[PDB]
């Protein structure tokens, strides 16, 4: 019993974290095989950030300008190249701790673990989700750039996020491991803002199933709804539209608890229109949307890595 | 910016998790140096669990009755002894992945990371606190016994908890790494119940200081309170009494924000009386009590917004 915001075990990723320095700028890098991946803004000073020409700043750099530190050992940079907003530093030593890995681009609503790092050293691990507005509500200070987000599928680490910046509202923006930003953001100190966010409906429904599996059933009702009527309601409350894909994905949870997905949608409609009336669900007075249907199944079944 | 329930990176602990089997019973063990630590109920069947005589059950065992598996390798047990509710199995191989470690007994209100494991394999990591009633609100399934709680301040792992059981309310009970239970619990399937729990007041205050640091002050007021008047009101909402120790411990957070501890106590008194009125504090509609003063200092910026 119990239901916690749980992150994947971080050991396989800790063994890849390094410190990357270019002049006065220092941040984190991800060392996989003989390449170190890091945000391309490591080559920028604070003045360059205002309007950087990355190809131009890069051409002025030699391999020896990049200092890469793995623990107490200095790695020798033998090559460098840019791919989108990521810098790839070729080193003379393959990481002996390189796990089985993939680079994957995730969609809004998907969750992942973040291993927050400072100076190439891991400080903490937390779980979060790619918001529908493509930002993440992380916990990051200056020095955290290059920290990565990941999931584990069997024994394979799927790297999905690399940290680049914090927006004025305190939320975060970054790229996939191929340097493509999530969201309409750019790597420059210019006026940028997170768009209006929405709630991840399929995730709220999944968390309502985790509450039922855990003994919280006060919110269940005798009613059902159509998918179309539910979406008319959900749009009124800044909730993402629920698709037939989402309904199919919740099937296993609908069978484990005996509550059909449109029956759980009728519970969610009543919660939106009436509030919780002094009650909580899994120790929360808000409807939680950072657990996917897969996360609920995994936590309630004890999957190991 | 941001504030998340953050766990320590688990890699140092993952490298110590093993599977311990004694006949039909299987659970997790912690392999440090040449000793494997595990709950003593590994020698019990479901029948034995009502009134087990651990000394009588153990004397009937030899070293070769204990099967210890580390990854795909079987370890050879060369000795065994019981210390309180923990079994210590001497093995023929020192763990090459043994980190720098300490065994520490924690007090209620203290937080720690849990690496939940099944069959000697890590499944997830989450943060939690020792409740005032000495239970923890974990996420644990059958097969999770032997999973551990820890803190990793600096490069040393301080092991503080080993999982033994789930109480009828779904909360969890366990021991320190010397086998001494936290709380009035016994490793028997006899009638046991968690005592009435309370909110960790010093932790709520710390998290209010975190909200101020991150730039939010809506909940503050022009009032102050005496320590005694605060406790008379707090205990009416099932909040733990705030001691002079707690007030001294909140000194640094008080100096960083410019808000006296008793002035923050007046704010908490008002929040308990009025609720949040549609507002949130650090993304929560409830007052959070599982972040200590030390956790807030570790996660937050040293510059108040
Ligand atoms: C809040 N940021 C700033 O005042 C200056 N700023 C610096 C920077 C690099 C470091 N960084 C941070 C990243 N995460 C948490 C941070 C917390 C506090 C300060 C900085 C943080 C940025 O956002 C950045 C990178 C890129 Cl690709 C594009 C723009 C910027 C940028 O605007
Ligand atoms: C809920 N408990 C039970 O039905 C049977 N039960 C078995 C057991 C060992 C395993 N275990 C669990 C530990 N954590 C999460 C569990 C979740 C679901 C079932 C069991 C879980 C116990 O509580 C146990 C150990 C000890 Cl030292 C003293 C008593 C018990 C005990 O009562
Ligand atoms: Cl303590």
């Amino acid at each position: 019993s119990g239901f916690r915001k749980m992150a994947f075990p971080s050991g396989k990723v800790e063994g890849c974290m390094v410190q990357v320095t270019c002049g006065t700028t220092t941040l984190n890098g991800l060392w996989l095989d003989d390449v170190v991946y890091c945000p391309r803004h490591v080559i920028c000073t604070s003045e360059d950030m205002l309007n950087p020409n990355y190809e131009d700043l890069l051409i002025r750099k030699s391999n020896h300008n990049f200092l890469v530190q793995a623990g107490n050992v200095q790695l020798r940079v033998i090559g460098h190249s840019m791919q989108n907003c990521v810098l790839k530093l070729k080193v003379d030593t393959a990481n002996p701790k390189t796990p089985k890995y993939k680079f994957v681009r995730i969609q809004p609503g998907q969750t992942f673990s973040v291993l927050a790092c400072y100076n190439g050293s891991p400080s903490g691990v937390y779980q979060c989700a790619m918001r529908p507005n493509f930002t993440i509500k992380g916990s990051f200070l200056n020095g955290s750039c290059g920290s990565v987000g990941f999931n584990i599928d069997y024994d394979c680490v799927s790297f999905c996020y690399m940290h680049h910046m914090e927006l004025p509202t305190g939320v975060h923006a970054g790229t996939d491991l191929e340097g493509n930003f999530y969201g309409p953001f750019v790597d420059r100190q210019t006026a940028q803002a997170a768009g209006t966010d929405t709630t991840i409906t399929v995730n709220v429904l999944a968390w309502l199933y985790a509450a039922v599996i855990n003994g919280d059933r006060w919110f269940l009702n005798r009613f059902t709804t159509t998918l179309n009527d539910f979406n008319l309601v959900a749009m009124k409350y800044n909730y993402e539209p629920l698709t037939q894909d989402h309904v199919d994905i919740l099937g296993p949870l609908s069978a484990q608890t005996g509550i059909a997905v449109l029956d759980m949608c009728a519970s969610l409609k009543e919660l939106l229109q009436n509030g919780m009336n002094g009650r909580t669900i899994l120790g929360s007075a808000l409807l939680e949307d950072e657990f996917t249907p897969f996360d609920v199944v995994r936590q309630c079944s004890g999957v190991t890595f």
